[PDB]
C-alpha cells in the first residue's frame, strides 16, 4: 500500500479536494512553514531570510522558493476552506518578502538597473504579479490593488512593443518558462477585474510553436536570444515540464498535444513500473541533469494533467531517498536531492490546477 | 519526595519553595548570582555599556538577547524579595538589564527587518512589553526614578495602542498577535498601577475575554500559537510554551483564569514519566516528542509549576532538565556542561526564585 | 584509430569543416558554455563571473579566458552555418562581459589609470577589438561599430606615435604575442570597412625579426623594455606559439619559415612517437615550465599550420590525464592540467586558421 | 634551582643592594626591547604587535603597558646604568597608552568620546600615575601639561563626589582602580609640592566602612553608589592589589590586613615549597575569577617584604609556564594567566611604591 | 675546487663573475625567478602590485627592505655583465616604482606618524629610497627619477645639518646606526652623479658612531640609540654590525678594515671542522641567529664585501643547502629559506661587487 518513505497514497493526495481537507503529511509541510518563531519561513513579513540561510538556498533561487510556495498555498486555499484565511495571511508574506532587495537585488548587482520591474526582468516580476493576483482571489483584500495593477500594465505593455511574443529576462534572454508565469498572471488580473489582457495569450501560443519548441520531442529549446535570432539548439525537460503546466490553465488543447511526446522523449520509468526519472535534455541516459528540477517539474505536470501513475512513479523516486520524518508535527527531510525541494513536492501534493486556481469561489 | 536530591540537582525543590520564608537564597542560586556578577568584562552584569561578551559567549542568538535580559530581570525582582540583604544588589543588576535592553544589540532586528528605526513607537510589543515591565520592576525593587519618564512615556504608547486597536492587545508586526507578548504589556500597566496609583489595568478584563473567546481551546487549557488578525487567520496548532507563559502571568492578574486552565493544560502537554519522578512537555497536539518547536515547552512548565504552587510538577521537571545539563559549583559560580536549550541558566534561574507575579506586583518599598 | 584516453580522433576533428559538423564532444563543450542558469560562462550579458569563480580563474586571466573562448566561437560559425547565430550570441555576451571593471579593473588597481583603453593596455584592448570585430563578422550586426572605430583609430594613432613598432601593455613592457592580436584586428577591420589599417603590419614584422627574435631558434624572446632598451634574455615558447598562429594569418610565410625550427628548439616527442610535450625555455628538459602554457598554445599553432601529427601527440599528452567525461551532454574535465585548459582545447579543437576567420562569408 | 626557577628569591631581594638586575630580568627587558616592529616597547607609535602576538584580550592592554611601566620605574631604582633606557621605554609606555586601541573600549561601550573627562578612572588613573614616574626617573616635562590636567581633573572628581573616590561608570566603583588615581596623587605632590594626597586620609576611612571584612582582611569585589549595593562576595586578586599600593600611602593600613589576607585566600602546599591563591571564599579552587590572584599575591608579598611567600608563590607561578633564554631573551612556553609575563617581571623588580614616590632625583 | 655538498656553485666561481664578465648559471636562475612569470614574479610590472611577497608571506614591514637588497644585487649584475646591464636597468626602475607605492611606505602612516613618508625622519625607507633613486641613474644614464632624488637628498642633507647628533631618526627617540649608513652611502651616490660635496657629512657621522654607539674592542654596534633620553640599548647586535660595517666599507675601508676581525671573533661560531659557520645575534648566549634572524645572512654579504673566502664559503654552506635550492624551467626557488629576505641577501652576497665599486660605476 505504501512504500518505505511514502507517507500517503497517490490516489490520497488526488482526493484532498473531494475530502476538503489536505493529507497529515501536507498539514506536517505547513507546520515546518509556519510553526517556529524567527526560522520557519512564513514567521514574519519583514525582509529576514533564515528559514532560506538555513536550507543553504542559493541567493538567486530564493525568489522561485517564493513563487513556489505561493502557488501552494493557492491549492490549499481551495481544498480545505477551513485553512483559507492561513493560506490568505502566508500569500501576504511571501509577497511582502517578494519585494524584499535580498530577493531582487541580482538585478542590480549584475549591472541591468536600480529597480527590477520597470523593464525586462520577466522571471522575477511575472512571478510577482501572478502572486498579487492569488493573494486577492484567495483574500478579497485590495492590499497590494494598485501594485498589481502597475505591474500588469507594465507587462501588458512590454509585450505590445516586442516584435517577438512576450518579454526577456535581459537583452537578447528569453525564456518560455518566465513568459508562460507572466501570461498565466494576466488570466488572474482579468478574473479580478473583468479586463482582456489575456488577449496577448494567442499570438504567444503561436510564436512558442514556431522556433521554440521541437514539435516530435514536445519538447521546448532552452532559450531564445532575439537580437541574434538564435534558439540555443538543446531541449530541456524541466523548462518544458513547467511550460506546459501553467499553459494547461490557459489552452488545455496545447499541452494535451505535446504531453505524451514529451514522456516518451524525457521519462524512464524503471523498477518494473514502480518508479519514473527524468533526463534533462537528448543524447543522454542521465537523469536530473543541468538544474537537477526535471523530475520534480515534471511531478507538478502530472498532477495538472491528472497523471497519477506518472506522479506515483515520481514520488516513489524522488521522496524516500529524501528520508522525510516528522518531528513534533513538522516535516523534514533529511536528504533533500535537489534545490527547490520541499517546496516542489508540496505544490504537486496540493496543486489543485492552474485553471482550477483561475475559477477560485470568491472570498467571504 | 521534595527533601530527596537526586544526581545532578543541586538542592531539594522543598529548600527552592522556603527560601522566601527562610529570607535566604539557595547556595546555587547565590553561584548563579556570582556567574551574572563575579568576572570583569565578560559577566552578564559587569556594566551598563553596550558590550554582550556574555551573550557571545553563550552563543546566544542576536532575536532571543532580548528575552534572556528580560527573564534574568524577572528573577532579580524575586531575589530582592527573597533575601532584603540583596536587594541593592538586585535593583544594581536591574539598572544594568534596563540599561543593555535599550542598546541596538537587543531591538535593532526591528530596523533590519525593514519595520522602522524606532522600536516603540508602533507595534513591537514583545520587545516594549518587557522593557516596560523592567522599567516598572525596576523602580519597585529600588526606588529609583531614573527611569520614570520612559516609563510614564512607554505606558501610554501602550494604553494609547490598546484603545485604538479593534482587537484587544497590540501586534508584532500587522496580522501578527501573540497572547504571551500581550500578557508581559498587560501586568506591564499592573506594576504602573502599583507606582502610580492610576487604572490602566482597567484594560485587562476586555483582554481576558477576548482571549478565552477566541484563542484558547477550553477544554484542552491551550492557546493557539498565533492570532492574525489581518486575515482573521489563528494558526491552527496548541502550543504548550504560549500556553505556560501566558497562564503564568495571567495568575498574576487574574489567578482564576489560571486556575481554571491549569489541571487541562497538565492533561494536553505534560508526560510524567519513570514512575513518577520526572516530567516532560510536548510543544503541540498530534505527536509523542517532548520540547519541539523553540524547545521551551519544558522551561516554561517549570516557570508555570512554581507561579501555581505545583512542588511535585516542579520537582519532575527540574528532574528532567537539570541533571543532563551537569552543574557544577567552580570558585563559588554556577556553569552547566550541556545547557539544553536557548535560555536555560536563565529560566532554570527565575523558576527557582520565582516568588509570583503577585507578590511581584505588590512589592513592598525599599529599606531607606 | 581513437588514441586511449580521447574523445575524438586528430582526423574527426580537422574534418569537421568539410562535414559541416562540430564533434559530439564540441557540442558538449558548447553545451558546458551554455546550458545551466547562472552559473554557465555565456548564461547572461551581465557582470556576473560565477563560471570563472567555480574554475578559480585569476582575476587578471579572465581576460584571457574570455577572449580565447570569442575567437573558438569564431570557428564554431564557419564550421556550422546551423550554430552560427548561436555563436554570435556567445560573442556578444563575450564583448559584453569584456567591458566589465571585473576584468579590466586591474589596470585602475595597479596605478595606471581610469580609463582602460585610451593608452597603452594592449594585451586587454588588442583582444577587445579583435572581438568586436570577429563578432560582426559572424552576425553582421553594428552594435558595437561605433566602439570598434573608436578603438582601431586609438590602436592606429598609438602604432604612428611610437619610435618603435606597436604598442605597449606599461611604459618599457612590450610583448610580441599583445601586439599579435592588435594587429589582427587592424586586418579584421580592414576586411568589414575596406579601410588600410593594416598597412602598419609590415614595419611590425620587420622590427620584431631584429632583437625580439633569435631566428637560428625560431623563437621570440619573453619581452622588449623599449625606456632602458632592454630585451628579456630568455626565449619563450608559449609567447613563439601564440605569435606564430595569430602571424600566419598576416603572413603565412613568416610562420612557415620559423615553424620547423621553433618544434627543433621547444617540443619533445615521447611514448616512441605517440605523445610530445614542449619545453618552455632553453637550457631546461623540464615540460610547461612558466606560466605553463606552451604545450597548449603548440596544439593551437599544430593546428593553425595544418600539423596533425604534432596535434595528435599533444593532444594525447594533455586530455587524458585531465580526465574528461561527459555528463547529461556536457563536457567537464576532473584535473585540468594548467590555467585556460578548456579554453585552449575547445579552441585548438575547432579552429579553422586565422586567415579563414579574416575571410569569412556574409551570414 | 628546582626546574624552571631561573634565579633565588636572595637574588631578587638583593638586587637593588648589587645595583643591578639579575640576568633573568635583564632579558625580560631584552624580550621588551630587541626585535624590531615585534617587541612591545620598539616604538612610540600605536602598533601593538607584541601584543598581537601574546593575543592579550583590548581591555586588558591598558594593564600590560602600566604594569610594564611600574617594573620600569623600579629597574631605574636598582641599576643607575638602567634608568636612561627604563626613562626611555616609560616615554614610549605613555605614547602607547594613549593610542585608541587601549582606550576605545570606552567610547565602544557608549560612554563617551573622550576617555579622561569623567569617570573610567582604571584607565586615566594608571595613566596619570605613568605620567608622574617618567618624570620621576627622567626629569623630562614633555607631559607635565597633560599631567597638570588629568591631575585637575582627578581632584575636582573626587572633591564633587559624595562617596570617597571616583567610578569606573555609574554605580561602578572598584577600590583597586582608586588605589591606583590616589598613589598618582602622592606622585604629582613629590614632583611639584603640592597636596592633593590630602583627600587620601577621607579615602582610606571610607573603603574600611561597608567595602572591607576588616575580620577576613579582604575587600567586597565592587562597590554602586547609585544603587547603595557592596557585590557580596570578597575578592583576592582585588584585596592583594590595593592593599599593595595602599602600603605606598599607609603602611600601617596594609600592615593592620595582611596577616588576615594571607589566613583567608593563601594555600601553602608541597610541604611548604609552593602556594597557591583562591580568589573567593566558599572554594578550595587556586586563581578563579580573571585568575590573577596567585600573581598579584605575589606582588603583594615583594611590597610586604614577605620572602618566604614570595619565593612559595613563584615556585608555583614559574616553572609549569617553562620558562627559558634564547639569545639571551626570556620566553615563556604556558604562561598561566592573563599579564603573566608583566606581573612576573613587576614582582621580579619592585622596589615597593613608597620608595618610587621617594626615588632620588636623576644623574 | 671541489663543490661542497649541497650548493649549486663554488665559492672562487661566484668571486670570479666579474673578471668572467659573467654570472653563474644559478645567479641567471635567480634572474629567471625575479623577471620571467607574468604577473607573480616580483619584477614583473612598475604597478603598485606585490603577489610576489604575497606567495613568499613577506610581512608588510619587510617588502620595503626586499625591494632594496634586490635593488642593490640588480647594481652588481650591471657590473658583472655588460650584456644584463640593461636588464638590471629595467628592473631598478620598476624597484624604484614599486618602493613609492603606499604598501611599501604606508606603516608611517597606519602607526600614527604622518601623511607624507619622506618629509622627517623615517630614514631606513627614505634611505633605502635614495640610494636606490641613484643606483638606477648610474646603471642607465636616466634622468627619469633625477628631480625626485635631488629634493629627498636636499631633505637628508638638510636634516643631517639640524640634528645635534650625526645623523637622522627613524621615529623621534628612535636612531640606528644601520639605517644612517644607507642615507650617508646614497649621498656619496649622489656626489659621484653631480659633482656636488653632500658626503662631506661623513667625516662627523663616523666620528660619532665611535663613541657610545660602538663597543671598539668587540668590534661591535649597539642595537639602537635614543637622542631625548640619551640611552643607549645595551646589547650589542651582530646583524646591525654586519649591514652597518659592508656598507661603511664603501665610505672608510679603513673604519670597517679595523672592527672586521674583532666583529669575527665576538659573534662568528665556526663548526663541522671548519667547513661551515654561523653567526651569533648578541653577546652572553651560544645560540645563532637570534632577534630578527639576519646576522648570518648580513655576514655573508660582509664576508663578499671584504674579500673573505673562506668565512663566504662557510657561511653559504650553513646557509644554502638546508634550504633545498632546485632549479625548475631554468629558474631558481627555495623548498625551506630559512629567514625572512632569504632569497634576496643570498642573491645580494653572491652578486656583490662592493660598495666602492657601485659608487664608482663606470658610464653606460
Amino acid at each position: 500500500e505504501l512504500p518505505p518513505g511514502r507517507l500517503a497514497t497517490t490516489e490520497d493526495y488526488f482526493a484532498q479536494q473531494a475530502k476538503q481537507a489536505v493529507t497529515p503529511d501536507v498539514m506536517a509541510q505547513l507546520a515546518y512553514m509556519n510553526y517556529i518563531d524567527f526560522i520557519s519561513p512564513f514567521y514574519s513579513r519583514g525582509c529576514s531570510f533564515e528559514a532560506w540561510e538555513l536550507k543553504h538556498t542559493p541567493q538567486r533561487v530564493i525568489k522561485y522558493s517564493i513563487a513556489f510556495y505561493a502557488y501552494g498555498l493557492a491549492s490549499v486555499a481551495l481544498i480545505d476552506p477551513k485553512l483559507r484565511a492561513l493560506a490568505g495571511h502566508d500569500l501576504d508574506i511571501a509577497v511582502s518578502k517578494m519585494k524584499c532587495k535580498r530577493v531582487w537585488g541580482d538585478w542590480e548587482e549584475d549591472g541591468f538597473g536600480t529597480d527590477p520591474i520597470e523593464k525586462e526582468n520577466i522571471m522575477y516580476k511575472g512571478h510577482l504579479n501572478l502572486m498579487y493576483g492569488l493573494y486577492q482571489l484567495v483574500t478579497g483584500s485590495r492590499r497590494y490593488e494598485a501594485e498589481h495593477a502597475h505591474l500588469t500594465r507594465i507587462i501588458h505593455d512590454e509585450i505590445a512593443a516586442n516584435p517577438f511574443a512576450g518579454i526577456v529576462c535581459e537583452p537578447d534572454n528569453y525564456f518560455v518558462q518566465a513568459n508562460s508565469v507572466a501570461y498565466l498572471s494576466l488570466w488572474v488580473y482579468d478574473r479580478l477585474h473583468g479586463t482582456d489582457y489575456r488577449a496577448a495569450t494567442r499570438a504567444w501560443l503561436d510564436f512558442i510553436q514556431k522556433d521554440l519548441i521541437d514539435p516530435e520531442r514536445g519538447a521546448f529549446y532552452l532559450s531564445y536570444h532575439p537580437e541574434s535570432g538564435a534558439v540555443k539548439p538543446w531541449i530541456s525537460a524541466y523548462t518544458t515540464a513547467w511550460t506546459l503546466a501553467m499553459v494547461h490553465g490557459m489552452d488545455p488543447a496545447f499541452s494535451e498535444r505535446y504531453y505524451p511526446r514529451f514522456k516518451q522523449t524525457f521519462v524512464e520509468v524503471y523498477d518494473e513500473g514502480r518508479k519514473a526519472r527524468v533526463r534533462e535534455t537528448a543524447g543522454t541516459d542521465d537523469a536530473d541533469g543541468g538544474v537537477g528540477l526535471a523530475s520534480a517539474f515534471t511531478l507538478l505536470l502530472a498532477r495538472e494533467m491528472g497523471d497519477q501513475q506518472l506522479f506515483d512513479q515520481l514520488l516513489n523516486h524522488l521522496e524516500p531517498p529524501a528520508k522525510p520524518s516528522i518531528v513534533s508535527a513538522s516535516l523534514r527531510y533529511e536528504h533533500p536531492g535537489s534545490l527547490l525541494f520541499d517546496e516542489l513536492l508540496f505544490l504537486a501534493k496540493v496543486h489543485a490546477g492552474f485553471g482550477a486556481l483561475l475559477r477560485m469561489p470568491p472570498p467571504a
